[PDB]
């Protein structure tokens, strides 16, 4: 069979039931290096697909682009073609002051600042991941000596006002969103990003298994400007560790 | 030194206990606490009976919750003032999926917010979701006890009736909010009702405490049969088992 | 035959058909002593449950423990049972400065802060008293010698966030209810309590009539705790505001 | 002292009246006006027509609404301004109930909000309740009149078409939220239909201010879609009456 | 052959008229009918005057809707049951921009929806927008006239008081909606409160009619500087004469 | 050097551009401004590719959007960061009115908002609305090239499949808020779907920018999913020379 976007067949997935997505299609290629025979399958806008394999199996990698309403597009065409779990890793900007620049976070639940989630299931459903997914990512991001937190993360579709930032064209922030950094911060959010609960409601409510795991790029209650070397070492760990939170749900 | 206002406690009652385990019961307080060491009968007010007791060697509180979020969110309030930080939920469920079978256990990784408390500590978009230690310790403590266990979501109710869209009732009528519910949460994939879960995950995943809920279950919607008298008892007594076998697991 | 979670019959009740619902189990029994020939039905949970005789006519007293979601349950089984009166008795705190402990309040109509109420009609639906039962609650409440104030209550689901309180283990309050609290008294809103949105919706869309007398125990412009009169006189009120009601 | 913006009246124009009957149809005002003494005329703008008259030696204003809640919020309002703190509502109503009879009275005790001026003076979770004392004296008044009176809940909807549930019209489509609905509030006890006293209660209770409506039938919608003349005049000695009972 | 039930006239009244001018003031309505030819009056009930006349041969009706959405909605109904399928609104308003001056004029190219009539034709999501060519026309015959013309957004409020932010009144007290409101909408870019145009537009948009918003400014709600009588007096007239050049640019 | 944090250009990049075309598809920048005068690349990152080009005289940028309102607002906001004000989309859509054919052209006139970022920049009672000088260039240029061009409502969704009643699909589900949405929309006179116009037009009427949108009619809903190629070929071609003229027509 064919799908609408993402120019991949079945055939090309060589039975793959598990997919990791990344944000970024350039990280497509870097992750499936990390595994045996990566092979480039295709690239059409957002979507990078690779295969590979993993302890013998096929694995497919598919970038997801920014957002819930790209995320959705990938993870549905992706489940229409027989993946059914789905391994997100990307950066993310933490909010409390006890996460560090280069520690990780597991999401356990995601605050659901986004659209395309209630397109899914109504706001009263709950943004969590599969507990195996979850519980996957934990101990592969631990053993690889980093410093993890399991918690909620805050998921919007802006970058700029849904996360409070004021150093923007307008310096305006609608009403909604106004105190609201803070207002996470005191409920214990850890961090913000743009797709998870998209992903996760989308895939609790449809029998798909997801989680998510991200590396802590920048501190919002610090800087905004990450340090080169830093980052590169925290994007480097963080795939080595969706590869191995993959190798952990193979059956 | 004050005494909270409806728990009827101190600080001093508790004797430094930072885990309670919260039925629905009040009957239910004592069958737990006398599962560990030195339990120790404080109070009854209301739906709230509460005792203290002794888990290798720590201090642990059970206490009541009475039925809904509202009166749970009294108990955790109040016991969270006299130091208590982690919640540990035990208590009966219904499934609602034919994979489910009575006497099966159910650890909630995350709860549909079908209540109104938990808009009080939260506004809706906030997962209704447990602490990860908290689940995972329910989780062992259930595998380990020899039941199935079952990791998933929660509809979590503030009505026994139209919100389960029961029709069986005076009127007969569920609101159009719900005609249609039970459906839709089951090819969402929800394991079952209750009426605390949500209340109680979003207060303390707002709050800086960990909580967590397991379930024996005990009716399936799905399953016409009656559920065998013997089971239950069974279902009942393992369910508390494990509840504090999880305790143990979180304060060790 | 038997409710699933009051455990009793529609013979236990003796043809009643109006009930008063206190929210402490305990008092069910002080209620049931004021009428003639109380009668123990059964005890569970929450939920305790007698019978008495007002004037000849059976009458049911059960406690609805706290909180919309228990009210519910025990409104639909006794309803189940041939219910169809529920004077609704409880203790309060006013927000209007002129509003003193030891008055009582009769809701007119109630904020709805809760969620049970939205399982039995959407929001814009008013929480509203039966008018026959509000009128008999007034009437009681006066004839007592009471200081009886006619208002708006709000009803929350919880007791600390939702009613702005402040001395609590967080000392925070979410968005929606900072500053809820003036909001309320500029509004003309009397007291808070946490069953009556859940109760008068639920009744008012089903077909039962529904009432809630209340004795104010603290004041919040004066402080945010708590410290028997009041409690007293507030469940003689409702018993004749019950005989008012019999037919 | 100030003219309102737009009743077109003054503070001193009352007479002191703290006490207003409040119809929608501007002609209706003089009708209501000279069931009372001294009857004056005081101005006529767009859809509000004022007089002044007494009764039992007090003064009343009576000064029409126009339809909906977006004209009866001005009327109001601007009424309150000059001095007036108890609101009458009177007018015409479509019952949902079977045994809601055309002739019949009705007391609103509280309404379903299906408008939007309600939210602009308090959020939705507020009843849109009457004050008891006025409830009681239509109740009262109207019973005395010699009506089959009911008291209950009204829907309050911001259109007579779509939100009232008529498929006799332009587009013959009713939108998502509306359909069903008028079954729906049967089944929940609802007795009637009009517009503007969700505004006017939610206004009124939240605003320190008495108010209620007494409405007289001239359909039933378990009939016919598309709708007098004793109905209407009932419907005024009532509220005359009533305003007595609050003036007393 | 039915008479409708409101406005108390029939569709053969109307002598084929397929478009309406639609002004708030009853009393507005014979001056509008006049600035055409062989105008007729045809009913008056309520708020709802009902004139026709004749625009380069062609029937029009004047009828005016009185205040707020509801009667509006009546009006443009029952219109449309008789035949009428493009409805111009004029009026006069305040604006809340500094830069928007008294005199000028202002084509509304959609309207917050700060009503409740709008709600019973469309959901929230849907725009309350104006038909492209009714739009395109008012703007035209505005600029034509001479006046400076502002094309944007509206915000169309169920209340002249507190949904506009006005303190000046009986409370003072403005609900937490809308307090903060005024300079929420003026940093938005919105260029003026009205009373109707989020009903019409979004009723019409969603009902297979053609409808557009023309305003002639007589206040602003940031400007010191009160206008004389000639301004104000000019600005009405003008505001009329431009929705009937507006009616003869739609027929066809 | 002013920079931003995802565009991967700097405002001396944009040689003073203020205008921009935002298509949807990386591989479509180029195509658009090869129409124009010295096409330069500048930057390609994610779904982020850029280039600059001269229209009569003035710098214009092309930037991609990527699919849906999150990434579309990033590139707005950081190219209104470098100085850009007036935003011109262009894409593909899928008609749902019978009467709008395969290769029609559509210019928004309003969208219903069916995604979430617009409720970061303004709450749902703002209509999602172009800037009319944008709209008005839009219509003239797909005018001129010949299509049959509607103005009208347009669904702008966050998703693909659920938000556009698409049932077949993996699950073959679609939530409550969606069933029989299709024809509510039909039945209310919506022309089209997409996916970014609700984001764009709220944020820029907002936000003091003016945008607008044009789109080639790639499927009609009540038809085929399946494209012709040559057809869909000559569309995607007509779409980008009309959403240059409109630049110029802007520009002038
Ligand atoms: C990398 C990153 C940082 C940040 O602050 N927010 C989002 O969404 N992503
Ligand atoms: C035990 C049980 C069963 C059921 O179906 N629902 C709830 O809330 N509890
Ligand atoms: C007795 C009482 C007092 C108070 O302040 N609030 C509630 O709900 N109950
Ligand atoms: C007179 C009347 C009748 C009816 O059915 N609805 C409304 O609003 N008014
Ligand atoms: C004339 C005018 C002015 C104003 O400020 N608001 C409304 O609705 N109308
Ligand atoms: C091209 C296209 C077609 C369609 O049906 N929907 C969307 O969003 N885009
Ligand atoms: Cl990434
Ligand atoms: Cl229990
Ligand atoms: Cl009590
Ligand atoms: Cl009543
Ligand atoms: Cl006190
Ligand atoms: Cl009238
Ligand atoms: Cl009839
Ligand atoms: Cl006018
Ligand atoms: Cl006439
Ligand atoms: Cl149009
Ligand atoms: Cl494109
Ligand atoms: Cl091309
Ligand atoms: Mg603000
Ligand atoms: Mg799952
Ligand atoms: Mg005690
Ligand atoms: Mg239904
Ligand atoms: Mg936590
Ligand atoms: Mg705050
Ligand atoms: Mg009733
Ligand atoms: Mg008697
Ligand atoms: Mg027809
Ligand atoms: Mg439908
Ligand atoms: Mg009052
Ligand atoms: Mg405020
Ligand atoms: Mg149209
Ligand atoms: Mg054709
Ligand atoms: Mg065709
Ligand atoms: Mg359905
Ligand atoms: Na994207
Ligand atoms: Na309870
Ligand atoms: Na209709
Ligand atoms: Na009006």
């Amino acid at each position: 069979k064919t799908v609408f976007h993402l120019g991949v067949t079945e055939a090309d997935l060589n039975g793959a039931t598990l997919a990791i997505i990344p944000g970024d299609p350039a990280r497509v290629q870097k992750i499936a290096e990390l595994m045996d025979n990566p092979v480039f399958l295709a690239s059409h806008r957002e979507y990078t697909v690779y295969r590979a394999e993993l302890d013998g199996q096929s694995v497919v990698v598919c970038s997801t682009g920014i957002g819930g309403p790209s995320t959705s597009i990938a993870v549905e065409e992706l489940a229409q073609l027989g993946v059914r779990t789905f391994l997100r890793v990307g950066t993310t900007g933490a909010i409390q002051p006890h996460v560090n620049v280069g520690d990780m976070i597991v999401t356990t639940g995601s605050v659901r600042l986004d659209g395309a989630s209630l397109h899914f299931a109504p706001m009263e459903f709950p943004a969590v991941p599969d507990f195996d997914v979850a519980t996957a990512m934990k101990a592969a991001a631990q053993e690889s000596g980093a410093t993890v937190h399991m918690g909620v993360t805050a998921s919007s579709d802006t970058f700029y006002p849904g996360q409070e930032r004021y150093d923007t064209f307008t310096g305006r922030v609608v009403r909604r969103f106004q105190g609201s950094m803070k207002e996470w911060q005191d409920m214990g959010v850890l961090n913000f990003e743009m797709e998870s609960a998209t992903l996760l409601t989308m895939c609790a409510s449809s029998g798909l298994k997801a989680g998510c795991v991200a590396g802590v790029i920048i501190n919002r209650t610090q800087k905004e400007i990450p340090d080169h070397a830093t980052l590169k070492e925290t994007e480097a760990r963080s795939i080595k560790v969706v590869v191995e939170a993959a190798r952990k749900m193979l059956k």
